[PDB]
């Protein structure tokens, strides 16, 4: 129990080290879950932002088409194609 | 003997190592999902920008058509 207590002690150090590393891991897991939440959130937001942008620009395109068409219509109501 | 308190200590070590291995695995998985998320934000930005570039190009083409008809209308009555 002198090179045998010396093994026991080492194993106690070992168990402690493992406890601390487990604590660390679980911490890191939580940190990552949170960062991930944040980036998924930002993805949803950016998507909404982009959708709205596209919809505006499409609205303008459509308006312009519509005017070109106004002209075409009042043009061939005069029989001209 | 009485020095078979050792056995139960390394039994404890084995339990802990396995708990740690699974945690580190879950952490690795989260790290990966996070990286995927960031890569994805970059991609979205690229594809949306491109979609918009195409849409704006069409809007503008149509604008030039209307300006061309404006010119054609002034060069009449």
């Amino acid at each position: 129990e002198d090179p045998n207590a010396k093994v026991i002690r080492e194993l106690r150090e070992e168990v402690e080290k493992l406890r601390e590393q487990l604590s660390q891991a679980e911490a890191m897991k939580a940190e990552l879950k949170e960062k991930l939440e944040e980036s998924e959130k930002l993805i949803k937001e950016l998507t909404v932002t982009w959708e709205e942008k596209l919809r505006k620009t499409e609205a303008i395109a459509q308006e312009r088409q519509r005017q070109l068409e106004s002209m075409g219509i009042s043009l061939e109501t005069s029989g001209i194609k």
